[PDB]
């Protein structure tokens, strides 16, 4: 079982993410879904140093449908955390395509539209970039640099045996930053509130920083070994208008991302994010994203 | 006197337009001018390799203040043509950012907000980018290859003599494209729709292609030489959303710029250019850039 183009690439300098409703009868997805994994190879095939991949994940209730129930166990709507803090919007369908060239990125999203037509509604196109030095807009990285490697990114992010194999859970959400919130604080201050060292990114000791850091809230272990997850996020926006990091996160199991949004959001101990001064999560969606020969077997 | 580094250069991948009307004293604008054009060097120099430049220039109500009303003779709010097929959208501020790299022109754009600060309010922002094969996203090139090299593009587009010696008038118009119509016509009706070729863009001869074809509007003549421009437009927009040309040309003369509206928008000899069919022009602005030692000279 072959995984998606989009879910383990590393280093994309642009990504567009499409989330749309289903309109009608769930089952012209089936034909839409084949031909746009099927454009995606003739875009790869076409630009070869674009680099590009591409993901098309499913919500819920129609992955439900289409796979007769059948696996995707963990797979759920995004339920809402901290009574509202990161609210839920959640969708039936996720495109995302990510790759060396905004420009390619276009015209297969383009192409994705098409394969669809009238069978979807779309509610969010947002389209990602990196920045310089591959840093957050707060200032601070951007959070996706680990875990490196095809090896590592595979054990993390795709299921390895199963119906299910091959396949990935998928996390989105677009946060909206308040950098004048942020620039009133100091440096050290905001250091506290990441626990990371801003410009030289070294990790501040956990007994050194508060548990209200970020990464005390999202570095979280199971009988010592970590929760972790591969971080597909990029910023997004205008300088004069709305901006922040779209959020992106691939795991095997839903369960590593649901930990640490609880975490975050305080529904553990009841201690939030420190993140929540400066920025703020307005959509959340869960999806599952099968394998290619999954997608291949819908019709 | 030194032309802005935002006019001449060629092969832009990205670029930024913010369109601002000035709020309170207008004589804030002048160190604040001065600040953005040393932030631009100073980024030039941090990112040598990105080939970047930036444009600050001045609707006419401000520039006529800010000039003591020497020069700039030809300068005056864009006006609507063709009775209100091209609607005017004039403000005072315009920042033009371009250069290789999305991510550094989002830091220039916001030094630029930092520059102006609370003197500015602002009205527009876009974000251009490069097409496929420097096309339009009608998948004609995007109008922008010639003139090429810098001497040609300095005679066209920079004052040579005078008070305003190393200025340029420039003019920005947004188009949105309906790319669906477009598509129900064949290439062939497309070809003589703009007047060249699609794919080689090959001149197709006058004899051949109707007066209403984009290259009969504005390919136009005065005393034995061309009325030429330089041409800075970029594709812009979302796929599942608004998208199509942010126009952008200058000119040492505004006078080019305007014949070729009057062409194309039926004031000159009652014919309209045909690719109204399937875009429409959405802004319209007319600025004058000075030159670097004319900001200078500002406070
Ligand atoms: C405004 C939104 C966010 C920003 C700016 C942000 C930023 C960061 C930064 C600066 C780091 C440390 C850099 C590094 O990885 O070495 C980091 C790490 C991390 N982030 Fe976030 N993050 C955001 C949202 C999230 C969310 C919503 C989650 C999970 C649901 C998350 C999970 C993680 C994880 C698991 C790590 C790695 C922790 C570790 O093992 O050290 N982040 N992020
Ligand atoms: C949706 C908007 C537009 C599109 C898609 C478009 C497209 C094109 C194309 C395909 C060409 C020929 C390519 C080449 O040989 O470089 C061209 C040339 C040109 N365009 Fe446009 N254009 C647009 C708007 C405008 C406007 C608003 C103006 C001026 C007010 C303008 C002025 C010119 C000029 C002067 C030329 C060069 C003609 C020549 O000397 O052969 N264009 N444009
Ligand atoms: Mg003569």
């Amino acid at each position: 079982s072959q995984v998606q183009s989009g879910i383990l690439p590393e280093h994309c300098r642009a990504a567009i993410w499409i989330e749309a409703n289903l309109k009608g009868d769930v089952n012209a997805l089936r034909e839409a879904s084949k031909i746009f994994v099927d454009n995606v190879a003739t875009f790869q095939a076409k630009f070869p140093d674009a680099k590009l991949g591409a993901v098309v994940a499913f919500g819920n209730n129609v992955w439900r449908q289409l796979s007769g129930g059948e696996g995707a166990d963990e797979l759920k709507d995004f339920p809402v955390y901290g009574k509202g803090l990161a609210p839920s919007t959640q969708y039936d369908l996720l495109i995302h395509i990510l790759s060396a060239r905004h420009e390619v990125n276009f015209s297969v999203a383009q192409a994705a539209l098409a394969a669809f037509g009238d069978a979807i509604d779309v509610k969010e196109e947002i389209h990602g970039f990196r920045w310089v030095e591959e840093r957050d807009l707060s200032g601070f990285v951007d959070g996706t640099e680990n875990p490196a490697g095809e090896e590592t990114r595979r054990e993390v992010a795709v299921i390895k045996d199963g119906v299910d194999a091959g396949g990935s859970y998928v996390f989105v959400q677009r946060w909206e930053h308040n950098l004048k919130q942020l620039n009133r604080m100091s440096v050290p201050d905001q250091e506290m509130m990441i626990g990371r060292t801003k410009d030289a990114n070294e990790e501040i000791d956990g007994d050194e920083r508060p548990v209200t850091s970020h990464l005390s809230r999202v570095d979280l272990k199971e009988d010592g070994k970590g929760l972790k997850i591969v971080a597909q996020s990029l910023p997004y926006g205008t300088a004069s208008g709305t901006h922040g990091l779209y959020f992106c996160a691939y795991c095997a199991r839903l369960y590593n991302i649901e930990q640490q949004l609880l975490s975050m959001f305080g529904d553990t101990d009841g201690k939030r994010d420190a993140m929540l001064r400066f920025t703020k999560p307005v959509t959340g969606g869960y999806y599952f994203a099968p394998s290619l020969e999954r997608i291949q077997a819908l019709g």
